[PDB]
């Protein structure tokens, strides 16, 4: 996974209209039409496009793309950094949402989802689920056989691979 290789993969990850959209903002900081912008403006374009890198993350990227000291970042490297950030942010969002999902499922707030809680939420979806079906989910997800799903087990059940 070389730079060019990473760059190829960053473009395949986005739709072309998204890429053109990203470049239209990036171009407003170029001016010289060189295809690059100052590393001092990278945080601003990234936030303009919905990303939220921390200052340490910004520092780390700049050090990664500015080894020759030109003080600029080109568009292709920009896309790589944007896809890195997108993936990190989206994963943060999913984790957050799963913790919310669990507090809701765990009706009595004991820190566990029991079969009663599990059946109540699945039946409320409107799907025609049977008690068999609920009990099958419980057994497959209950890794330590204590009859309930803790948060770790929940994460594993939901993310599936996990
Ligand atoms: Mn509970
Ligand atoms: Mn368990």
């Amino acid at each position: 996974a070389s730079m060019t290789d990473q760059q190829a993969e960053a473009r395949a990850f986005l739709s072309e209209e998204m890429i053109a959209e990203f470049k239209a903002a990036f171009d407003m900081f170029d001016a010289d039409g060189g295809g690059d912008i100052s590393t001092k403006e990278l945080g601003t374009v990234m936030r303009m496009l919905g990303q939220n890198p921390t200052k340490e993350e910004l520092d780390a990227i700049i050090e990664e793309v500015d080894e020759d000291g030109s003080g600029t970042i080109d568009f292709e490297e920009f896309l790589v950094m944007m896809v890195r950030q997108m993936k990190e942010d989206a994963k943060g969002k999913s984790e957050e949402e799963l913790a919310n999902c669990f507090r809701i499922f765990d009706k009595n707030a004991d820190g566990f989802i029991d079969i009663e809680e599990l059946g109540e939420i699945l039946r409320a979806t409107g799907e025609h689920v049977t008690e068999e079906d609920i009990e099958d989910l419980m057994k497959d997800s209950d890794k330590n056989n204590d009859g309930r799903i803790d948060f770790d087990e929940f994460l594993k059940m939901m993310e599936g691979v996990q």
